[PDB]
């Protein structure tokens, strides 16, 4: 009912694709904003395995094996998303990442030559669509279907 990235990292034994690291992005944040606004514990993000992806297609991020600030669970995010979008490279090889996306996983992870809060994050995913106002829907449709079709693979 719920697969873990890292489940479906291991099934395709590949990295996800572009638009699914957006949405996952888009679809976790939304869902720890609405976390904090019940008032949660925040949990960093170790590994792809805390990253619940719904039936129904939403990302709850899992607490882990076992202060700490928002601005961190952003970027913890961001690592384990470059790092499933890397699956099975070697360490001499990098992905060519486009540019409006490295420079989303640059902002969530401190690497650059604002962003400050979940809500941000989302503003920005959902500035990577034709419509802005198609987010919540997209990134709905983009998940459940990793779902859907990873369920295919068994």
């Amino acid at each position: 009912d719920a697969l873990s990235l890292e489940e479906i990292l291991r099934l395709y034994n590949q990295p996800i694709n572009e638009e699914q690291a957006w949405a996952v992005c888009y679809q976790c944040c939304g869902s720890l904003r609405a976390a904090a606004r019940r008032r949660q514990p925040r949990h960093r993000v170790r590994s792809a395995a805390q990253i619940r992806v719904w039936r129904d297609g939403a990302v709850t991020l899992a607490p882990a094996a076992d202060q700490c600030m928002e601005t961190e669970v952003i970027e913890s995010l961001g690592i384990i998303i470059y790092k499933a979008l890397d699956y099975g490279l070697k360490e001499n090889e990098e992905r060519e990442l486009s540019p409006p996306l490295e420079q989303l996983i640059d902002h969530m992870a401190n690497t650059v030559e604002a962003i400050r809060s979940y809500r941000d994050v989302m503003k920005l995913c959902a500035a990577h669509l034709p419509t802005e106002s198609d987010a919540p829907n997209h990134y709905q449709a983009v998940c459940r279907a990793l779902f859907a079709e990873t369920m295919e693979l068994h």
